[PDB]
């Protein structure tokens, strides 16, 4: 197809849960066991083929530390979609993700598409958040949920493409 679409996506979530790794896997097909903590935010782009459309993603990878919380609106205000990330081995990060979802529902665009990534799914032997519980939470809050692994690539391209399909 010759159609072209571009949308703004922001990633939010506690640090560290693998936010930068998720983006790096999607954008560069890389995974770094040793990642420097993000300072403020990082910007990345990726262009893909979705049926008959060429879709370009403008992605804001936010630093998740609480001291950066006040800067989050700079990145989500104009966002068409968000991926709120948690780590499936860390229940506290899952609770933090629900608070990010609440903030987006109240302060971001009313039509923003919100995805929820239960990351580090390759560490299921250390699971702290039940898949079905997360799925139910996502269903009840109209969120696009998938467990992902930046380390193995599991569902990484899939969650980004699913968001694009719904925009
Ligand atoms: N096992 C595993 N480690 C991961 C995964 N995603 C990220 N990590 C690791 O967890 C750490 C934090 O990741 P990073 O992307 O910097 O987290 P951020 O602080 O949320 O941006 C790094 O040591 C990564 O290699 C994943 O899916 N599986
Ligand atoms: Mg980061």
């Amino acid at each position: 197809g010759n159609k072209i679409c571009q949308f703004k996506l922001v990633l939010l979530g506690e640090s560290p849960v693998g936010k930068s790794s998720l983006v790096l896997r999607f954008v560069k097909g890389q995974f770094h066991e040793f990642q420097e903590s993000t300072i403020g935010a990082a910007f990345l782009t990726q262009t893909v083929c979705l049926d008959d459309t060429t879709v370009k993603f403008e992605i804001w990878d936010t630093a998740g530390q609480e001291r950066y919380h006040s800067l989050a609106p700079m990145y989500y205000r104009g966002a068409q979609a968000a991926i709120v990330v948690y780590d499936i081995t860390n229940e506290e990060s899952f609770a933090r993700a629900k608070n990010w979802v609440k903030e987006l529902q109240r302060q971001a665009s009313p039509n923003i598409v919100i995805a929820l990534s239960g990351n580090k799914a390759d560490l299921a032997n250390k699971r702290a958040v039940d898949f079905q519980e997360a799925q139910s939470y996502a269903d009840d809050n109209s969120l696009l949920f998938m467990e992902t692994s930046a380390k193995t690539s599991m569902n990484v391209n899939e969650i980004f493409m699913a968001i694009a399909k719904k925009l």
